[PDB]
RNA sequence: UAAA
């Protein structure tokens, strides 16, 4: 797995990042959290995002 | 599982949340259930949506 | 597990309820849910016609 | 299974079918024969449908 | 599988095809080769198409 | 399997630059970095992770 | 950063 070490090092380094939906809406936040089949995505609080939905994911 | 603990502390408390669908559609509503698959969501009618339809679950 | 979504088409189907059924690309179906399994969704108006699940992102009483 | 019983009956029977995609297509013809993961329809042209790029089998 | 006959046909006689998509692009060459996942389309250059994004496959 | 790696592990092996097209369309570029069982990381101005469920196809530039 |  090249995901789980890429989203474990933005989470375990509390970096900004913007992830792209499917649809090209851009959100952005820390990675609180994920599993399998999501990502807590925390501002103030924290959203869940499915996976399947994202695009791609990138610091920033 | 995230998603568990997630949508449970949602369902207990029974806040609004945004259900945002990967096409753009933002439903506005409770927590009713789930289970592996489905949400259901609560206004003014009971509505059972489909994970796979959904991009991220937002407390409002 | 499906302790929700069996139930809630269960109880659509038994009772003849008049259902929307939305389409992710945002077409929304009318009928009465006749029977379903894991992957489709029977939907009767005039005819029946299949529904795949994977097309589907709402269902709900019209 | 119903699905497997719905196309078997269209298929066997040669019924004209309308299958309805994901973008809202609609193609025309007769089931040939399918399995888990596609269809293949004739009509003047012989051409193979992807299941999960489908919404709705109906006969026409 | 229906499919790899259906490609393997393409393929062989070099059959130019259309690669429908499921968002409505229409992808134009010669079937390469595939396999469980992947179709190689060629014609300018050397494509690899997703499965999961077509919606279907038909000669030119 | 035995026709993806060996297309994406050559594009890796060389860093020829790639376009890859997303299912809404949009075009992205970069260097494939590394890829697995479900994510491409694209390598350009930083390393992005791509879902392979997300892309249509996979082009040198 | 979004179609109550």
């Amino acid at each position: 797995s090249l995901q789980d070490p890429f989203l474990n090092a933005l989470r375990r380094e509390r970096v900004p990042v913007s992830i792209y939906l499917v649809n090209g809406i851009k959100l952005q936040g820390q990675i609180e959290s994920f599993d399998q089949f999501v990502i807590l995505l925390k501002n103030t609080v924290s959203q869940m995002v499915y996976k399947h939905a994202i695009s791609t994911v990138v610091p920033s």
